[PDB]
Order: structure tokens, then C-alpha cells, then sequence
RNA sequence: GAAACUUAAAACCGUGUUGCACUGCAACCCGGAAUUCUUGCACGUCG
């Protein structure tokens, strides 16, 4: 569906964003855990170091 | 022959360490395995 923000209050505007990421990025599938746990996040396999000092 | 106590009195007693020498001792790791880890833009809004 084309993304529509449901509602008027800012509390349901908050809870829509923290579930779209948790659906589209928690796709690791560890054997015995909750499927929306932080160890299932796909962005744990990318290591971005700092920049050198300018 | 019938009649008159080999009787009376007298501690099996006195003295004397079941005592002298002798280590419940010698040898022995509270030791071997284990990431304070996983997710997160110092950012948004301008008569």
C-alpha cells in the first residue's frame, strides 16, 4: 500500500514509525527468540567506522 | 559300777606408686570452559 500515516495524535504517529522499521529490518530469524528482538536486526552486519581527523 | 569340760586366754598382722622411654605423623593447586554483548543520524519547525 502507498504509505499513509493513520490518525491525528502524535502518539499514533509515533507508533507507526517504530513498527515499519521493525517489520522491514528484523528479518534474521534466530531459532529461539522473539522475532522483533534487537538481535534479529539486519543492520548488525554493517560496520561503519569513524572518519580520520581533518 | 553309779559321780567330777585337754579347759581358760590369743587379729595371719606390719612395710610396699601398675611405675619408666614414645609427635595421629609423611605425600596432595578449589583447579579446567565462557566478549557486559544486540538495535539507535545532536535532530526537526520559520508572518
Amino acid at each position: 500500500q502507498p504509505v499513509r500515516v493513520p490518525g491525528h495524535q502524535t502518539r499514533e504517529h509515533r507508533q507507526y514509525g517504530e513498527r515499519f522499521e521493525r517489520k522491514e529490518l528484523r528479518k534474521s530469524g534466530r531459532p529461539n527468540t522473539r522475532p522483533q528482538d534487537a538481535v534479529n536486526d539486519l543492520f548488525q552486519a554493517i560496520r561503519v567506522t569513524d572518519s580520520p581527523a581533518l
